[PDB]
């Protein structure tokens, strides 16, 4: 009964201006409304409903598909049983739900229920505030969480996960790479199959592991398993408490040990192995090699204080003195 | 008036072949066109328009919703006031706009205006050429920019940002982690709340900070604030110009200083602190410990040149000589 | 002929309950079905078809647009020539295809053909199992591959690429940054224009390059080109086999060489340059400076074994002895 309006089908209603109802009990009551299908409803302003029992009751709403429902202001729902119920909500796919304000859900059973949430992919879930999930079966449930990849999961507050099966579960955790795990508080990992599980741990490289609290493991298969350990280099190990290893295959296993160079090994407490292949097994020493593989130390200035090193020139002056004491005797 | 065509409603037109117009002034003039709603228009080839004042005028266009407009070739627009105007453009959501060629925009007020641009999320913006934004309120405005996460922003040319509130604003900058900032030219940061603000700076770890030009900070809360500084380890600091710190809690504060080991500290100019807990405060020295905590240096080969170090065996030969000069006297 | 059903147009059929067919040969045969357009077909349960030759034959299917086809269970297709044929499949855009089970494809010519695949963007491709592509022209073709950014490509099994033109082509490879390349097996790179091309290589920083097998390059423009090389610092180079460089502009070019400090250079085989500006050119030595720029070594404990270093206090005891041998002579 509205202006420039048609109502075809039994008990259909076109009361809105510029409205077009069609189908048994199709109700196009909003202004500029179009309702198609049995029991379809376009009651909002500028609303369009297509499909049996479809509902476009929000202002500026569009619902397409059987039982599709666009009840939010500025809502759009496509697919059987889709629901766009938040303000500024958009749903595309069967049984998709965009129920948060400013939410967008795309894929069968995709769910964007947080404020400002976005879920893309079948059975993706963006349930945290300001959460973003992109990938089938992905989950961004933490506040500010972002998950990208199939089965990626960002569950910590401020967590970010990128990669198939990646998991960022600690507060302020970040994981990148397939199967990467950032589970410590304030943990960061990047590399497929890498793990940063200590609090304050950071790992970089495929299969790198920073399990110590405050540990840092950088390089493929690097291991920083001690508290406060640092390991840089593929296959490096810093397993002592407060240990430091630098170089491929370096090994700092003593408490406080330091190993610098490819294949350097330091097992002594507070010891240092300096140089490729150097070995420091004695506690509280600096080794510049190993037995049979000693190194000269060069560009040493003359020592002055009692615990400074001595250079050859200082010794040669004593030798010359003894020579002359050989003439005087 | 087209073949296999129906036109129900006043002043409706079905001139295209296989065309179906329905509604006051519904115009289904394209081939294989279907126009539903008052003033709806399906004028393109293989075009489908549903909703009051909806327009599908592109070839292979589909417009659904009041005022929805699919004017590009191969364009698809769903939602009230949606607009797919580029070639190969797709828009889903109220007031979404896909105006670039090869552009895709999903979410209320989402905007994909660059060539090859993709925006997913309420009020997301992909305005750069080859730009990608995924997250409510995200922005990829640089050329080749990619932004993922709610309120993520990639504004530099070639910038990439991943995480809630992440920001990549320098040229060729990359930020990963919630609240991460890559603001220097050619800067790279990964870790929640991390910052790479120097030109050529790189930071890895939660709250790591590389503010120096050409600086590198690796580990949770690491600080590389000097020009050309390098800090690796949780809580490491390299604040001197051209300083280097390796180990948890290491501190290289002198110009040109080097601190290697957990808790090593080097404040002297061009000094080196080698070993856990070592201290180098004297300018232009290498310290292997600290006063009271001296270390032996081991596996030292006999010195040859004047500035080589001397080992015990060389001294013992002088001692034996003096012993015999004790017999001869 | 179904209950609460209307069939307007020649040879249209509304046999389903609550079904509404409209248009020449429009077939609304499913329960709660709505078919609009010439030759449109809504045969599934809870199915809705809009557009000439549109087909909604899946249960809970919705097809919109000319030739649009929703044949999968729980399938939704929007756009001319769109096809949602997998179980739980969703397609939005002209010629989009969601043919995998649990697949979601958005954008003109977007293709989600893998199981659990998700493609967003014009001409995006998610063809691997558990693959995710987000960006125009992006490709996630590996098993578990994830690609984000325009023209991003994740082609390895378990590969993850983020950034415009980023490429992760090795097994378990991860690339982040515009133009980043992770091409080695188990390679990881993060930084625009960075490359990890060795097997087991890892690179961090803009334009960092880890081309050696088992190499690690950390810092802007760092180069770890030797087998097993490690370079940390902007502009650092570790080009020797099994070489290690730490510090901005450090250079470890000898086999087994180690350079620690900004501008330290070690060209000797198995040599070590320790300290800013130190130079180690002699094979199998540890240099603490360079000629003209020698450093004292401090906090050295008295040597005990033959290859331990000697400190000044040990030499002063010999000097005092010689003094007294000067009185006795
Ligand atoms: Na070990
Ligand atoms: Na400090
Ligand atoms: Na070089």
């Amino acid at each position: 009964s509205g202006s420039n309006s048609t109502a075809n089908g039994a008990n259909s209603t076109a009361s809105g201006d510029n409205s077009t109802a069609s189908g048994t009990n199709a109700s196009a009551t909003g202004e500029n409304s179009t309702a198609t299908g049995t029991d379809s409803t376009a009651s909002g302003s500028n609303s369009t409903a297509n499909g049996t029992n479809s509902t476009a009751s929000g202002n500026n709403s569009t619902a397409s598909g059987t039982n599709a429902s666009a009840t939010g202001e500025n809502s759009t729902a496509t697919g059987t049983d889709s629901a766009a119920s938040g303000t500024n909500s958009t749903a595309n796919g069967t049984n998709s739900t965009a129920s948060g304000d400013n939410s967008t859900a795309s894929g069968t059973n995709a769910s964007a229920t947080g404020e400002n949430s976005t879920a893309t992919g079948t059975a993706s879930t963006a349930s945290g505030s300001n959460s973003t999930a992109n990938g089938a079966n992905s989950t961004a449930s933490g506040a500010g969480a972002t998950a990208t990849g199939e089965n990626a999961a960002a569950t910590g507050a401020g967590a970010t996960a990128t990669g198939n099966n990646a998991s960022a579960s600690g507060t302020s955790s970040t994981a990148g790479g397939a199967n990467a795990i950032a589970s410590g508080e304030n943990s960061t990992t990047n590399g497929a199959n890498s793990t940063a599980s200590g609090n304050g741990s950071s790992a970089f490289g495929e299969s790198a592991a920073a399990a110590g609290d405050g540990s840092t493991a950088l390089g493929a298969n690097a291991v920083a398993s001690g508290v406060g350990s640092v390991a840089t280099g593929a296959g490096s190990v810093a397993s002592g408490a407060n240990s430091s290893a630098y170089g491929t295959g370096s090994n700092a296993t003593g408490a406080g040990s330091v190993a610098i160079g490819q294949g350097a090994t330091a097992s002594g407490s507070n010891s240092v192995a300096l140089g490729t292949g150097s070995v420091a097994s004695e506690d509280n020493t600096v080794s510049v090699g190993s037995a049979g593989s000693e190194r000269r130390i060069t560009n040493v200035a003359a020592g002055v204080n009692a615990t400074d090193a001595v250079n050859v020139g200082q010794m040669k002056q004593i030798e010359d003195k003894i020579e002359e004491i050989l003439s005087k005797i």
